[PDB]
């Protein structure tokens, strides 16, 4: 029951990343979405660096390393975002960045109102569930290993070993605080269900961004190339079902 794994996750947790949005200019659909894309791009860099420092991660095949990242990035972003929205604005608003927060007016002006409401649900679960900052970190890590191609990775064996241990860490951080037996058996059920909620949501964001990408040109929203590239190559595989989420309760 020693904190070594937790020290690592807290040690690697990324810092405050600013979107670089002009909060002194009147709201707009394209200015809100272009900023979200620039924010996406910069948070990807962090995710890249955050992931490569994970216990066991660097033993995975290079492409597999690069793959689970691209496939799971949206869900990590949504999940982290929902956490910031819980600890910073008590879930009523979406804390994408300190300088890019969505009040209800923006959720609508940006035209992601329905997805926004879905993400706000998520941010609200943290509250109703009483997620400890430790359960959070463990879950955010596990998410990375939550979405894989339908055959497998070019060495599925290790991924599956990595995935199994992270589950154990999550199990550890539950049994290493309060009650036992029925209390933590159900506390585990609850979190895995919570983990599962991220996928549908991430799915929706995937659909939207892809659509936003093909429309981009004629609707003046800008996409940073690294991201534009991931949306156009890796995202289609998810929307088409060639890469699928791994649920706990399927
Ligand atoms: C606007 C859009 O293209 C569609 C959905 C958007 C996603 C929604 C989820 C999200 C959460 C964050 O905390 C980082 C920014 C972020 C996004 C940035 C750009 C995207 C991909």
């Amino acid at each position: 029951c020693q904190p070594i794994f937790l020290n690592v996750l807290e040690a690697i947790e990324p810092g405050v990343v600013c979107a670089g949005h002009d909060n002194n200019q009147p709201d707009s659909f394209a200015a809100l979405l272009s900023s979200l894309n620039e924010l996406g791009e910069r948070q990807l860099v962090h995710v890249v660096k955050w992931a490569k420092a994970l216990p066991g991660f660097r033993n995975l095949h290079v492409d597999d390393q690069m793959a689970v990242i691209q496939y799971s990035w949206m869900g990590l972003m949504v999940f982290a975002m929902g956490w910031r929205s819980f600890t910073n604005v008590n879930s009523r608003m979406l804390y994408f960045a300190p300088d890019l927060v969505f009040n209800e007016y923006r959720m609508h002006k940006s035209r992601m109102y329905s997805q926004c409401v879905r993400m706000r649900h998520l941010s609200q679960e943290f509250g109703w569930l009483q997620i400890t900052p430790q359960e959070f970190l463990c879950m955010k890590a596990l998410l990375l290993f939550s979405i894989i191609p339908v055959d497998g990775l070019k060495n599925q064996k290790f991924f599956d070993e990595l995935r199994m241990n992270y589950i154990k860490e999550l199990d550890r951080i539950i049994a290493c605080k309060r009650k036992n037996p029925t209390s933590c058996s159900r506390r585990f059920y609850q979190l895995t269900k919570l983990l599962d909620s991220v996928q549908p949501i991430a799915r929706e964001l995937h659909q939207f961004t892809f659509d936003l990408l093909i429309k981009s040109h004629m609707v003046s929203v800008d996409f940073p190339e690294m991201m534009a590239e991931i949306i156009s190559v890796q995202v289609p595989k998810i929307l088409s079902g060639k890469v699928k989420p791994i649920y706990f309760h399927t």
